[PDB]
């Protein structure tokens, strides 16, 4: 069994004897601070709620096994018993603290309160911040979103462009990241994220950590179709690769199929493997059942232009209204290589380039996608903007003197919309004036119960592009 | 709970059918391929065998569930049902598979076969590459454990330099990094692999992964110290910072304590708090309970310099044999902001340039340490280099016309060591002409049992440095 009572940056273990004393409020905040990035998709505290801080997260056991492992980390009991008993025994071990946030899927500004955090309390003031390592972890639902909405935008602009609709957009986009992500936990988490703009994935993992935290109605949340892998074709030896791609079309003639096709040679592959030898098996299939080459290695863009120059020479080719070339509807092309945020933005452009609808190719990421993300990049941040000690309110905040980008807000903070349609965080509890409207916050939290959620659904909704 | 039949990439349930008919054996290998970072350590992969490779795993209940799950994913029904069952009824839901590896901690260089899977039943040729993707993931604590060892070394060299000796470089780089990771298990493993060469962490989880899976007769393998963070500083007020320091350490006068002094302006807390308006309270500290000052922004060298600068001149300074500045033995700095293995290079040196011993300051990493590194920094890969086909071994291996360095190795492989003392992977199962000594891989796992197991203290052995 998972234990909250250890699931905290060790030093946060001896705070509750750091603060002020008379200490009954202690209020944090959550941001992705101001600096590419200039809108982020908050997504993944809910998963979090759920699976970590609901219901009876304290027990006797945990505390007794908090309080021995701390003992022999810091070589001294300094482990807050007293509180942690008080909790067990007042609210039997639900977590008296309250969080607001803005709502799942929410695409906004950088710069802007997303969740507070605050106790409801006074003797758990220490609580608030005491969870912030496994709030603050939201980070990566939030980044893994916001960077793959951000790659749906690119494909969005250039499919418009070239085809004149987003017909697919939502497939455009595979995540491979699997076997590259840091543990299990995480590529469920990640994967999870990336279903909230795209649909296709090769993780399963996160299509059931949407359907238990947050539920969809779709019938179909996340897809992938039958592929191979550089095993499946060269277990056959490199003399019959032929015969490894005609028995895996074969196998599966009524959906689409992914073939890798760069084991050896891919523009051999592409011009008289599947071009030439078996091209009478390629153009008998149906349009719900095409060929998808893959190619994958080789610098990302040129190989693309390179087998798409091949395919054209070997495979009917039309243009469409825009103006561009079209592959038959039973033959598509997928690069799953070398592919991120700044690599699609040039294969597409230089498929436009070369006239090529953006509708002949589908990409795959995997590490770039999942992984190589980290809390700076859009500046996650969790702060304490607010306490109340001697039953007075203090606004708190950090200015380093090196790094003004390291502000932290002020006060009480609340969110709302602009007369003009946009988005501000207003400080020292100013949200109280009124002058703007409702703060867009919701409490999501309170005493060990989630207090609001969101469908996946409605989380899909929210982050919609414009 | 955990389904090992749902924990594979997609598209690898679909693998069964396209190996070529009659193929009883399937044999993969897992490298950390060849074009910094010339040795790797490889630690990790008893972690998953244990956790998710052992005993039954799999039940009627589990093969049902993915059924379902694949059905909707695939909207076809491809799962391999028939073979899952197979091994449930026949080895009682224990995976048929040997795996083969060189021992946990091992320092190995690049493009050596680190771990071979193979199927131990000739009806479960397909498993050994699908359980691929949850071995791969052993990349990350083998990248972890690797990219921490060369930071150690770098540390070792100029602490070696300036002091004369490595007292205390296990406690000179301190994990920072659970909120910055992607999920709990992730914090947990990756923390684990940081101690691999270091004890410092403030990640228990890593503790109990390390006592969990690998067991030490160490009696602190992993430790912390008490130490502030913004929110405790800030919480007395803008005006009180000098309060809020006095009172730390005072609360912790007989224990290390560390107090982050950037919160304003950490030149003026340097200088006046702490070197004037409460010096009398550090230069009263022991030796055994420093006051280790925390700067936490702007240039990581020029702030540390500054800092030492700051503290040298309000602070009595001695020269150790080396001809290096040392600070009096209560006071101690910790650099714990943009401190990656490039800029802790680039600190250290600054720092000796400046003639101040690296005894003087200790540093920590979050991020950098245990996220932003990916699957492709040591090139982890698995592949498939072997396969039994009607009966006859046949050499497998793939070697994309356009990037060499993909090329993946040929048949049984085996690791000697060489007349020089170096490493050899011998192909095409070379190794069995006996011309170098025994195997260094061992069996690990077989048939759903964990075969050979190392202690913690035997990885840490096996990791140090020469």
């Amino acid at each position: 069994e998972f234990n909250i009572l250890m699931a905290t940056d060790s030093y946060k273990v001896t705070h509750y004897k750091q603060y002020p004393p008379n200490t009954s409020k202690v209020y944090s905040y959550f941001e992705c601070r101001e600096k590419k990035y200039e809108e982020t998709v908050f997504y993944g505290l809910q998963y979090i709620l759920n699976k970590y801080l609901k219901g009876k997260v304290v027990t006797k056991e945990k505390i007794q096994e908090a309080k021995e492992v701390y003992r022999e980390h810091f070589q001294d009991d300094v482990f807050n018993e007293r509180g942690w008993n008080y909790i067990l025994e007042k609210y039997d071990g639900h977590l008296p603290i309250e969080v607001k946030a803005v709502p799942e899927g929410s695409v906004i500004p950088r710069g802007n309160v997303l969740f507070t955090v605050e106790n409801t309390d006074p003797e758990c003031y220490w609580l608030t911040n005491w969870i912030e390592t496994i709030l603050v972890q939201s980070w990566y639902p939030i980044t893994v979103a916001t960077n793959s909405r951000e790659q749906k935008k690119i494909l969005a602009k250039y499919l418009m462009e070239t085809s004149g609709n987003l017909d697919g957009l939502e497939y455009k986009l595979h995540d491979f990241g699997y076997r590259g992500v840091s543990s299990q936990e995480t590529a469920g988490i990640g994967a999870s994220a990336h279903l909230v703009n795209f649909k296709g994935t090769d993780t399963v993992a996160g299509i059931a950590l949407i359907k238990k935290y947050y539920g969809t109605k779709d019938p179909v949340p996340g897809y992938s179709v039958p592929a191979a892998e550089h095993s499946t074709i060269t277990a056959w030896g490199k003399d019959h690769e032929k015969d490894a791609f005609e028995h895996i079309v074969t196998q599966f003639s009524s959906v689409p199929v992914s073939v890798v096709s760069d084991s050896y040679d891919i523009y051999n592959a592409c011009e008289k493997i599947w071009g030439e030898d078996l091209r009478h098996l390629i153009v008998s299939r149906s349009t719900e059942a095409p060929l998808i080459i893959r190619p994958d290695s080789g610098n990302p863009m040129d190989t693309v232009l390179k087998v798409l120059d091949i395919l054209g020479k070997k495979f009917p080719v039309t243009e469409n209204s825009k103006g561009y070339k079209l592959l038959p509807p039973y033959l598509r092309v997928i690069q799953g290589d070398g592919v991120d945020i700044n690599t699609l933005q040039e294969i597409v452009e230089g498929m436009k380039q070369k006239k090529w609808s953006i509708e002949n190719v589908s990409f795959g990421s995997g590490g770039a996608l999942l992984q190589k993300l980290t809390r700076d990049l859009l500046n996650c941040s969790f702060k304490c903007s607010y306490v109340v000690t001697n039953g007075l309110g203090v606004n708190v905040f950090k200015d380093p003197v090196a790094d003004p980008n390291k502000r932290s807000k002020k006060g009480r903070l609340s969110m709302h919309r602009t007369p003009a349609g946009n988005f501000v965080t207003l400080e020292e509890g100013k949200g109280d004036l009124e002058e703007y409207g409702h703060d867009l916050l919701h409490t999501v939290f309170k005493n060990g119960k989630v207090t609001k959620s969101y469908s996946f659904d409605e989380v899909r909704k929210n982050a919609q592009l414009n």
